[PDB]
Protein backbone atom coordinates (compact mmCIF):
# COMPACT_ATOMS: atom_id res chain seq x y z
CA UNK A 1 0.00 0.00 0.00
CA UNK A 2 1.69 3.29 -1.15
CA UNK A 3 1.78 7.07 -0.99
CA UNK A 4 1.20 12.67 -9.69
CA UNK A 5 0.58 9.60 -11.83
CA UNK A 6 -1.09 8.65 -15.16
CA UNK A 7 0.08 5.01 -15.06
CA UNK A 8 0.52 3.41 -11.61
CA UNK A 9 0.65 0.05 -9.79
CA UNK A 10 -3.00 -1.03 -9.39
CA UNK A 11 -4.33 0.64 -12.51
CA UNK A 12 -6.18 -1.15 -15.30
CA UNK A 13 -3.03 -2.36 -17.06
CA UNK A 14 -2.38 -4.81 -14.15
CA UNK A 15 1.33 -3.95 -14.32
CA UNK A 16 3.30 -3.03 -11.23
CA UNK A 17 6.00 -1.25 -13.34
CA UNK A 18 6.22 1.33 -16.15
CA UNK A 19 9.02 2.89 -18.15
CA UNK A 20 9.43 4.83 -21.42
CA UNK A 21 7.04 7.79 -21.38
CA UNK A 22 5.24 9.22 -24.35
CA UNK A 23 3.04 12.30 -24.09
CA UNK A 24 1.23 14.05 -26.89
CA UNK A 25 -1.32 16.86 -27.06
CA UNK A 26 -3.58 16.35 -30.07
CA UNK A 27 -4.83 19.09 -32.43
CA UNK A 28 -8.30 18.76 -30.83
CA UNK A 29 -6.99 19.57 -27.32
CA UNK A 30 -7.33 15.95 -26.18
CA UNK A 31 -4.01 14.87 -24.59
CA UNK A 32 -2.79 11.30 -24.83
CA UNK A 33 0.02 9.29 -23.23
CA UNK A 34 1.63 5.89 -23.61
CA UNK A 35 4.29 3.88 -21.74
CA UNK A 36 5.65 0.42 -21.42
CA UNK A 37 3.66 -1.68 -18.95
CA UNK A 38 6.65 -3.75 -17.72
CA UNK A 39 5.09 -6.68 -15.80
CA UNK A 40 8.34 -8.48 -14.93
CA UNK A 41 9.99 -5.65 -13.08
CA UNK A 42 11.65 -2.85 -14.96
CA UNK A 43 13.70 -5.07 -17.29
CA UNK A 44 13.87 -4.36 -21.00
CA UNK A 45 12.75 -7.12 -23.34
CA UNK A 46 13.27 -10.05 -23.17
CA UNK A 47 10.41 -9.79 -20.68
CA UNK A 48 6.65 -9.48 -20.57
CA UNK A 49 5.80 -5.94 -21.73
CA UNK A 50 2.58 -4.47 -23.19
CA UNK A 51 2.06 -0.92 -24.42
CA UNK A 52 -0.26 1.14 -22.15
CA UNK A 53 -2.26 4.06 -23.33
CA UNK A 54 -4.21 6.79 -21.52
CA UNK A 55 -6.22 9.86 -22.38
CA UNK A 56 -7.15 13.25 -20.89
CA UNK A 57 -10.15 15.22 -22.20
CA UNK A 58 -9.68 18.29 -19.91
CA UNK A 59 -6.42 19.57 -21.43
CA UNK A 60 -4.09 17.10 -19.67
CA UNK A 61 -5.21 17.92 -16.13
CA UNK A 62 -6.79 14.60 -15.25
CA UNK A 63 -6.49 11.18 -16.89
CA UNK A 64 -8.77 8.23 -17.68
CA UNK A 65 -8.20 4.55 -17.00
CA UNK A 66 -5.33 3.19 -19.16
CA UNK A 67 -5.90 0.70 -21.94
CA UNK A 68 -3.48 -1.70 -23.66
CA UNK A 69 -3.59 -1.20 -27.43
CA UNK A 70 -0.57 -3.31 -28.09
CA UNK A 71 -0.56 -6.47 -26.05
CA UNK A 72 0.36 -10.07 -26.20
CA UNK A 73 -1.43 -12.88 -24.40
CA UNK A 74 1.17 -15.68 -24.25
CA UNK A 75 1.89 -14.72 -20.64
CA UNK A 76 -0.71 -13.36 -18.26
CA UNK A 77 -0.80 -9.62 -17.37
CA UNK A 78 -0.71 -9.36 -13.58
CA UNK A 79 0.58 -7.31 -10.67
CA UNK A 80 3.68 -8.98 -9.27
CA UNK A 81 6.40 -7.70 -6.95
CA UNK A 82 9.77 -8.30 -8.54
CA UNK A 83 12.55 -9.17 -6.20
CA UNK A 84 15.22 -6.62 -5.52
CA UNK A 85 17.97 -8.69 -3.87
CA UNK A 86 21.34 -9.06 -5.51
CA UNK A 87 20.40 -12.32 -7.24
CA UNK A 88 16.61 -12.08 -7.87
CA UNK A 89 16.82 -8.52 -9.27
CA UNK A 90 18.65 -9.87 -12.32
CA UNK A 91 16.00 -12.45 -13.13
CA UNK A 92 13.96 -11.82 -16.34
CA UNK A 93 11.01 -13.55 -17.87
CA UNK A 94 12.51 -15.80 -20.54
CA UNK A 95 9.74 -17.01 -22.81
CA UNK A 96 7.33 -14.09 -23.43
CA UNK A 97 6.70 -11.87 -26.46
CA UNK A 98 6.65 -8.12 -25.86
CA UNK A 99 5.91 -4.62 -27.10
CA UNK A 100 8.50 -2.10 -26.01
CA UNK A 101 9.44 1.54 -26.46
CA UNK A 102 6.44 3.53 -27.76
CA UNK A 103 6.14 6.43 -30.15
CA UNK A 104 2.99 8.47 -30.57
CA UNK A 105 2.29 10.65 -33.64
CA UNK A 106 -0.76 12.55 -34.95
CA UNK A 107 -1.49 13.31 -38.60
CA UNK A 108 -3.26 16.66 -38.17
CA UNK A 109 -4.52 16.64 -41.78
CA UNK A 110 -6.47 13.43 -41.39
CA UNK A 111 -6.77 13.42 -37.52
CA UNK A 112 -5.37 9.94 -37.26
CA UNK A 113 -3.27 8.90 -34.25
CA UNK A 114 -0.47 6.38 -34.75
CA UNK A 115 1.07 4.31 -31.98
CA UNK A 116 4.30 2.48 -32.75
CA UNK A 117 6.20 0.02 -30.60
CA UNK A 118 9.03 -2.42 -31.03
CA UNK A 119 7.55 -5.93 -31.46
CA UNK A 120 9.64 -8.68 -29.94
CA UNK A 121 9.05 -12.39 -30.50
CA UNK A 122 9.01 -14.63 -27.46
CA UNK A 123 12.32 -14.50 -25.57
CA UNK A 124 13.71 -11.77 -27.75
CA UNK A 125 14.96 -8.27 -27.03
CA UNK A 126 17.33 -6.03 -28.95
CA UNK A 127 20.42 -7.59 -27.36
CA UNK A 128 19.67 -11.21 -28.49
CA UNK A 129 17.88 -10.53 -31.76
CA UNK A 130 19.10 -12.43 -34.84
CA UNK A 131 20.57 -10.62 -37.83
CA UNK A 132 18.14 -10.44 -40.74
CA UNK A 133 14.96 -8.68 -41.88
CA UNK A 134 12.34 -11.34 -40.90
CA UNK A 135 11.09 -11.09 -44.50
CA UNK A 136 11.64 -13.10 -47.56
CA UNK A 137 11.07 -12.32 -51.27
CA UNK A 138 8.79 -14.57 -53.27
CA UNK A 139 8.92 -13.49 -56.92
CA UNK A 140 9.93 -9.90 -56.01
CA UNK A 141 7.37 -9.37 -53.21
CA UNK A 142 8.37 -9.23 -49.49
CA UNK A 143 6.43 -11.40 -47.12
CA UNK A 144 6.82 -12.16 -43.44
CA UNK A 145 8.64 -15.57 -43.23
CA UNK A 146 7.51 -18.42 -41.06
CA UNK A 147 9.09 -21.58 -39.59
CA UNK A 148 6.90 -24.61 -39.42
CA UNK A 149 7.24 -26.72 -36.20
CA UNK A 150 8.41 -29.87 -37.95
CA UNK A 151 10.99 -28.28 -40.16
CA UNK A 152 14.73 -27.86 -39.46
CA UNK A 153 15.40 -24.94 -37.01
CA UNK A 154 17.03 -22.77 -39.66
CA UNK A 155 14.29 -23.41 -42.28
CA UNK A 156 11.53 -20.77 -42.98
CA UNK A 157 9.79 -22.41 -45.96
CA UNK A 158 6.49 -20.51 -45.34
CA UNK A 159 5.20 -16.93 -45.79
CA UNK A 160 2.22 -14.79 -44.78
CA UNK A 161 0.90 -13.46 -48.05
CA UNK A 162 -1.29 -10.40 -48.80
CA UNK A 163 -4.24 -12.75 -48.18
CA UNK A 164 -3.41 -13.43 -44.50
CA UNK A 165 -3.02 -16.98 -45.93
CA UNK A 166 0.16 -18.90 -45.12
CA UNK A 167 1.84 -20.31 -48.20
CA UNK A 168 4.38 -23.03 -48.66
CA UNK A 169 7.04 -21.31 -50.59
CA UNK A 170 8.74 -24.50 -51.89
CA UNK A 171 5.60 -25.37 -53.82
CA UNK A 172 4.03 -21.96 -53.95
CA UNK A 173 0.72 -23.20 -52.74
CA UNK A 174 -1.64 -22.03 -50.07
CA UNK A 175 -1.80 -24.04 -46.84
CA UNK A 176 -4.86 -24.52 -44.60
CA UNK A 177 -3.33 -21.97 -42.18
CA UNK A 178 -3.79 -18.22 -41.96
CA UNK A 179 -3.37 -15.33 -39.57
CA UNK A 180 -5.94 -12.73 -38.54
CA UNK A 181 -5.23 -8.99 -38.21
CA UNK A 182 -3.49 -9.58 -34.84
CA UNK A 183 -1.13 -12.36 -36.27
CA UNK A 184 -3.09 -14.99 -34.43
CA UNK A 185 -3.04 -18.44 -36.10
CA UNK A 186 -6.03 -20.25 -37.68
CA UNK A 187 -6.37 -23.64 -39.34
CA UNK A 188 -9.34 -24.21 -41.64
CA UNK A 189 -10.74 -20.93 -40.27
CA UNK A 190 -10.67 -22.27 -36.68
CA UNK A 191 -8.66 -20.36 -34.06
CA UNK A 192 -5.58 -22.35 -32.97
CA UNK A 193 -5.03 -22.21 -29.23
CA UNK A 194 -2.22 -22.63 -26.67
CA UNK A 195 -2.04 -22.41 -22.90
CA UNK A 196 -1.16 -19.10 -21.24
CA UNK A 197 1.87 -18.96 -18.93
CA UNK A 198 1.97 -17.66 -15.41
CA UNK A 199 5.12 -16.49 -13.56
CA UNK A 200 5.77 -16.73 -9.87
CA UNK A 201 8.85 -16.65 -7.70
CA UNK A 202 10.01 -19.18 -5.09
CA UNK A 203 12.85 -17.40 -3.39
CA UNK A 204 14.86 -16.17 -6.34
CA UNK A 205 13.66 -18.97 -8.67
CA UNK A 206 11.33 -17.71 -11.35
CA UNK A 207 8.78 -20.38 -12.35
CA UNK A 208 7.24 -19.88 -15.79
CA UNK A 209 4.43 -22.45 -15.95
CA UNK A 210 1.52 -23.24 -18.23
CA UNK A 211 -1.90 -22.57 -16.87
CA UNK A 212 -5.14 -24.10 -18.03
CA UNK A 213 -6.30 -20.84 -19.68
CA UNK A 214 -6.46 -21.00 -23.47
CA UNK A 215 -5.27 -18.09 -25.60
CA UNK A 216 -5.01 -17.55 -29.33
CA UNK A 217 -1.86 -19.08 -30.71
CA UNK A 218 0.22 -16.31 -32.31
CA UNK A 219 3.20 -16.54 -34.65
CA UNK A 220 5.18 -14.40 -32.16
CA UNK A 221 4.88 -16.98 -29.38
CA UNK A 222 7.27 -19.59 -28.14
CA UNK A 223 4.64 -22.37 -28.41
CA UNK A 224 3.37 -21.68 -31.98
CA UNK A 225 3.11 -24.13 -34.91
CA UNK A 226 4.42 -21.41 -37.15
CA UNK A 227 6.95 -18.88 -35.84
CA UNK A 228 8.55 -15.71 -37.08
CA UNK A 229 12.27 -15.17 -37.43
CA UNK A 230 13.61 -14.09 -33.95
CA UNK A 231 14.62 -10.55 -34.70
CA UNK A 232 13.09 -7.16 -33.83
CA UNK A 233 9.97 -5.89 -35.67
CA UNK A 234 8.25 -2.50 -35.75
CA UNK A 235 4.52 -2.59 -34.98
CA UNK A 236 1.99 0.09 -35.55
CA UNK A 237 -1.75 0.67 -34.94
CA UNK A 238 -3.74 3.75 -35.82
CA UNK A 239 -6.87 5.30 -34.38
CA UNK A 240 -9.40 7.57 -36.01
CA UNK A 241 -11.22 8.25 -32.68
CA UNK A 242 -8.44 9.44 -30.40
CA UNK A 243 -7.74 5.98 -29.09
CA UNK A 244 -11.20 4.60 -28.46
CA UNK A 245 -10.62 1.96 -31.15
CA UNK A 246 -7.53 0.74 -32.98
CA UNK A 247 -6.74 -0.72 -36.37
CA UNK A 248 -5.34 -4.20 -37.01
CA UNK A 249 -1.62 -4.63 -36.21
CA UNK A 250 0.66 -3.40 -38.92
CA UNK A 251 4.20 -4.73 -39.21
CA UNK A 252 5.98 -1.82 -40.81
CA UNK A 253 9.56 -3.08 -40.69
CA UNK A 254 9.52 -4.71 -44.13
CA UNK A 255 12.52 -2.45 -44.87
CA UNK A 256 14.70 -3.86 -42.07
CA UNK A 257 18.19 -4.24 -43.54
CA UNK A 258 19.26 -7.81 -43.96
CA UNK A 259 22.58 -6.93 -42.25
CA UNK A 260 20.88 -5.39 -39.22
CA UNK A 261 20.69 -7.12 -35.83
CA UNK A 262 18.01 -4.77 -34.51
CA UNK A 263 16.12 -1.81 -35.85
CA UNK A 264 13.96 -0.12 -33.25
CA UNK A 265 12.26 3.14 -32.29
CA UNK A 266 13.59 6.33 -30.67
CA UNK A 267 10.83 6.55 -28.00
CA UNK A 268 8.71 9.57 -27.40
CA UNK A 269 6.88 11.28 -30.23
CA UNK A 270 7.12 11.53 -33.97
CA UNK A 271 6.81 14.70 -36.00
CA UNK A 272 4.54 15.97 -38.78
CA UNK A 273 6.22 18.66 -40.88
CA UNK A 274 4.22 21.88 -40.74
CA UNK A 275 6.13 24.22 -43.11
CA UNK A 276 7.93 24.20 -46.49
CA UNK A 277 8.30 21.74 -49.31
CA UNK A 278 7.63 18.66 -47.17
CA UNK A 279 4.66 19.96 -45.12
CA UNK A 280 2.46 17.03 -44.16
CA UNK A 281 5.22 14.42 -44.05
CA UNK A 282 5.11 12.11 -41.01
CA UNK A 283 8.51 11.15 -39.65
CA UNK A 284 9.53 8.80 -36.85
CA UNK A 285 13.04 8.28 -35.43
CA UNK A 286 14.75 4.92 -35.33
CA UNK A 287 18.10 3.36 -34.51
CA UNK A 288 19.96 0.24 -35.39
CA UNK A 289 22.93 -2.08 -35.14
CA UNK A 290 23.53 -2.10 -38.90
CA UNK A 291 25.27 -0.22 -41.76
CA UNK A 292 23.80 2.74 -39.95
CA UNK A 293 22.98 3.74 -36.40
CA UNK A 294 20.58 6.68 -36.53
CA UNK A 295 17.68 6.28 -38.98
CA UNK A 296 14.10 7.44 -39.70
CA UNK A 297 10.97 6.24 -41.36
CA UNK A 298 8.71 8.69 -43.14
CA UNK A 299 5.39 8.80 -44.94
CA UNK A 300 4.15 11.18 -47.60
CA UNK A 301 0.78 9.53 -48.07
CA UNK A 302 -0.69 9.97 -44.58
CA UNK A 303 0.68 6.80 -43.12
CA UNK A 304 -0.12 4.13 -45.61
CA UNK A 305 3.45 3.66 -46.78
CA UNK A 306 6.75 4.15 -44.94
CA UNK A 307 10.24 4.76 -46.28
CA UNK A 308 13.36 3.91 -44.24
CA UNK A 309 16.22 6.48 -44.22
CA UNK A 310 19.74 5.73 -42.84
CA UNK A 311 21.16 8.97 -41.34
CA UNK A 312 24.80 7.94 -40.99
CA UNK A 313 27.24 5.11 -41.63
CA UNK A 314 27.90 4.32 -37.98
CA UNK A 315 28.21 0.61 -37.25
CA UNK A 316 28.39 1.10 -33.42
CA UNK A 317 24.93 -0.17 -32.58
CA UNK A 318 24.77 2.45 -29.74
CA UNK A 319 21.32 3.38 -28.30
CA UNK A 320 20.93 6.35 -30.63
CA UNK A 321 17.45 7.40 -29.49
CA UNK A 322 16.43 10.64 -31.20
CA UNK A 323 13.68 13.26 -31.19
CA UNK A 324 12.94 15.79 -33.89
CA UNK A 325 12.03 19.43 -34.05
CA UNK A 326 11.18 21.66 -36.96
CA UNK A 327 12.85 24.97 -37.89
CA UNK A 328 10.68 27.91 -39.12
CA UNK A 329 11.35 27.08 -42.83
CA UNK A 330 10.51 23.39 -42.48
CA UNK A 331 14.07 22.09 -42.15
CA UNK A 332 14.57 19.59 -39.34
CA UNK A 333 16.90 19.40 -36.38
CA UNK A 334 17.25 16.10 -34.54
CA UNK A 335 18.71 15.74 -31.10
CA UNK A 336 20.00 12.32 -30.19
CA UNK A 337 21.54 10.14 -27.58
CA UNK A 338 24.85 8.48 -28.56
CA UNK A 339 27.32 6.08 -27.00
CA UNK A 340 30.10 8.75 -27.11
CA UNK A 341 29.34 10.81 -24.01
CA UNK A 342 27.42 13.63 -25.54
CA UNK A 343 24.00 14.49 -27.00
CA UNK A 344 24.50 15.04 -30.79
CA UNK A 345 22.52 17.13 -33.21
CA UNK A 346 21.99 16.54 -36.95
CA UNK A 347 20.15 18.68 -39.53
CA UNK A 348 18.11 17.99 -42.68
CA UNK A 349 17.01 20.43 -45.33
CA UNK A 350 15.08 17.85 -47.42
CA UNK A 351 12.42 16.74 -44.93
CA UNK A 352 14.58 14.03 -43.43
CA UNK A 353 15.90 12.22 -46.55
CA UNK A 354 19.47 13.25 -45.84
CA UNK A 355 21.19 14.44 -42.68
CA UNK A 356 24.35 16.38 -41.71
CA UNK A 357 27.12 14.77 -39.71
CA UNK A 358 26.70 14.83 -35.89
CA UNK A 359 27.65 18.03 -33.96
CA UNK A 360 28.03 17.57 -30.18
CA UNK A 361 25.65 19.55 -28.00
CA UNK A 362 27.94 21.10 -25.36
CA UNK A 363 25.33 22.51 -22.97
CA UNK A 364 24.30 19.13 -21.47
CA UNK A 365 26.31 16.69 -19.45
CA UNK A 366 25.58 13.00 -20.01
CA UNK A 367 26.96 9.61 -19.39
CA UNK A 368 28.92 7.43 -21.74
CA UNK A 369 25.85 5.21 -22.31
CA UNK A 370 23.54 8.25 -22.60
CA UNK A 371 19.82 8.68 -21.86
CA UNK A 372 16.77 9.37 -23.99
CA UNK A 373 15.78 12.98 -24.30
CA UNK A 374 12.66 14.85 -25.33
CA UNK A 375 12.62 17.92 -27.63
CA UNK A 376 9.51 19.73 -28.86
CA UNK A 377 8.41 22.83 -30.74
CA UNK A 378 6.50 25.45 -28.83
CA UNK A 379 3.68 27.26 -30.64
CA UNK A 380 4.21 30.75 -29.11
CA UNK A 381 7.19 33.03 -29.40
CA UNK A 382 9.47 33.31 -26.38
CA UNK A 383 11.30 36.64 -26.10
CA UNK A 384 10.01 37.36 -29.60
CA UNK A 385 11.72 34.25 -31.11
CA UNK A 386 10.54 30.76 -32.20
CA UNK A 387 11.28 28.43 -29.37
CA UNK A 388 11.98 24.76 -28.69
CA UNK A 389 12.16 22.90 -25.36
CA UNK A 390 14.42 20.04 -24.33
CA UNK A 391 14.17 17.67 -21.33
CA UNK A 392 17.02 15.42 -20.26
CA UNK A 393 19.23 14.52 -17.28
CA UNK A 394 22.35 16.70 -16.79
CA UNK A 395 25.07 14.60 -15.14
CA UNK A 396 28.16 12.70 -16.15
CA UNK A 397 27.75 10.10 -13.44
CA UNK A 398 24.24 8.72 -13.32
CA UNK A 399 20.80 9.57 -14.59
CA UNK A 400 19.86 12.52 -12.36
CA UNK A 401 19.60 16.36 -12.27
CA UNK A 402 16.79 16.62 -14.79
CA UNK A 403 16.38 19.96 -16.61
CA UNK A 404 13.90 21.55 -18.97
CA UNK A 405 15.72 23.92 -21.35
CA UNK A 406 14.25 26.53 -23.61
CA UNK A 407 16.16 27.20 -26.88
CA UNK A 408 15.43 30.31 -28.97
CA UNK A 409 15.97 30.07 -32.68
CA UNK A 410 17.77 32.72 -34.81
CA UNK A 411 18.85 33.01 -38.43
CA UNK A 412 22.65 33.07 -38.65
CA UNK A 413 22.85 34.85 -42.04
CA UNK A 414 24.16 31.52 -43.48
CA UNK A 415 22.51 28.91 -45.63
CA UNK A 416 21.46 25.29 -45.65
CA UNK A 417 22.16 23.36 -42.46
CA UNK A 418 23.86 26.49 -40.97
CA UNK A 419 20.84 28.72 -41.46
CA UNK A 420 19.71 28.60 -37.83
CA UNK A 421 21.30 28.79 -34.43
CA UNK A 422 19.71 27.78 -31.12
CA UNK A 423 20.38 29.85 -28.00
CA UNK A 424 19.69 27.58 -24.95
CA UNK A 425 18.80 30.66 -22.92
CA UNK A 426 16.77 29.13 -20.09
CA UNK A 427 17.39 26.06 -17.87
CA UNK A 428 14.80 24.96 -15.25
CA UNK A 429 15.76 22.35 -12.61
CA UNK A 430 13.08 19.75 -12.12
CA UNK A 431 14.37 18.89 -8.61
CA UNK A 432 17.47 18.73 -6.38
CA UNK A 433 20.52 17.71 -8.53
CA UNK A 434 20.87 14.44 -6.69
CA UNK A 435 17.30 13.30 -7.56
CA UNK A 436 17.11 10.61 -10.24
CA UNK A 437 15.77 11.57 -13.66
CA UNK A 438 15.75 9.27 -16.67
CA UNK A 439 13.51 9.06 -19.79
CA UNK A 440 11.04 11.88 -20.42
CA UNK A 441 8.52 13.30 -22.79
CA UNK A 442 7.35 16.89 -23.17
CA UNK A 443 4.20 18.20 -24.84
CA UNK A 444 2.62 21.58 -25.22
CA UNK A 445 -0.82 21.44 -23.61
CA UNK A 446 -3.76 23.24 -25.28
CA UNK A 447 -3.57 26.16 -22.81
CA UNK A 448 0.14 26.75 -23.66
CA UNK A 449 1.33 25.01 -20.50
CA UNK A 450 4.04 22.35 -20.83
CA UNK A 451 3.32 18.77 -19.74
CA UNK A 452 6.11 16.44 -18.69
CA UNK A 453 5.92 12.66 -18.10
CA UNK A 454 9.23 11.32 -16.83
CA UNK A 455 11.04 8.58 -15.02
CA UNK A 456 11.81 9.87 -11.52
CA UNK A 457 14.69 7.55 -10.74
CA UNK A 458 17.82 6.24 -12.42
CA UNK A 459 16.56 3.60 -14.83
CA UNK A 460 20.06 2.49 -15.84
CA UNK A 461 21.34 1.71 -12.36
CA UNK A 462 21.46 -1.87 -11.23
CA UNK A 463 20.61 -0.58 -7.77
CA UNK A 464 17.33 1.10 -8.74
CA UNK A 465 15.66 -1.71 -10.64
CA UNK A 466 12.02 -2.59 -10.02
CA UNK A 467 10.76 0.61 -8.35
CA UNK A 468 7.03 1.24 -8.45
CA UNK A 469 5.23 4.44 -9.38
CA UNK A 470 8.30 6.30 -10.63
CA UNK A 471 6.61 7.69 -13.75
CA UNK A 472 5.62 11.22 -12.67
CA UNK A 473 3.58 13.86 -14.46
CA UNK A 474 4.09 17.61 -13.94
CA UNK A 475 2.71 20.68 -15.68
CA UNK A 476 4.42 24.09 -15.95
CA UNK A 477 3.48 27.45 -17.35
CA UNK A 478 6.20 28.90 -19.62
CA UNK A 479 7.02 31.79 -17.26
CA UNK A 480 8.06 29.25 -14.54
CA UNK A 481 10.53 27.62 -16.92
CA UNK A 482 12.19 30.90 -17.87
CA UNK A 483 15.03 30.59 -15.36
CA UNK A 484 18.59 31.57 -16.12
CA UNK A 485 20.48 29.91 -13.25
C1 LIG B 1 14.69 -1.87 -27.34
C2 LIG B 1 15.38 -1.69 -26.02
O1 LIG B 1 15.90 -2.61 -25.41
N1 LIG B 1 15.39 -0.47 -25.54
C3 LIG B 1 15.92 -0.06 -24.22
C4 LIG B 1 17.39 0.38 -24.32
O2 LIG B 1 17.45 1.71 -23.81
C5 LIG B 1 17.24 1.47 -22.42
C6 LIG B 1 17.89 2.49 -21.54
O3 LIG B 1 17.36 2.69 -20.43
O4 LIG B 1 18.99 2.96 -21.90
C7 LIG B 1 15.75 1.30 -22.20
C8 LIG B 1 15.04 0.97 -23.51
O5 LIG B 1 13.69 0.37 -23.30
O6 LIG B 1 17.89 0.21 -22.13
C9 LIG B 1 18.28 -0.36 -23.36
C10 LIG B 1 19.77 -0.08 -23.67
O7 LIG B 1 19.92 -0.35 -25.07
C11 LIG B 1 20.78 -0.91 -22.90
O8 LIG B 1 20.19 -1.24 -21.65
Amino acid sequence: AMASNIFYAGDATKSNYFRIPSLLALDSGTVIAAADARYGGTHDAKSKINTAFAKSTDGGKTWGQPTLPLKFDDYVAKNIDWPRDSVGKNVQIQGSASYIDPVLLEDKETHRVFLFADMMPAGIGSSNASVGSGFKEVDGKKYLKLHWKDDAAGTYDYSVRENGTIYNDTTNSATEYSVDGEYNLYKNGNAMLCKQYDYNFEGTKLLETQTDTDVNMNVFYKDADFKVFPTTYLAMKYSDDEGETWSDLQIVSTFKPEESKFLVLGPGVGKQIANGEHAGRLIVPLYSKSSAELGFMYSDDHGNNWTYVEADQNTGGATAEAQIVEMPDGSLKTYLRTGSGYIAQVMSTDGGETWSERVPLTEIATTGYGTQLSVINYSQPVDGKPAILLSAPNATNGRKNGKIWIGLISETGNSGKDKYSVDWKYCYSVDTPQMGYSYSCLTELPDGEIGLLYEKYDSWSRNELHLKNILKYERFNIDELKVQP
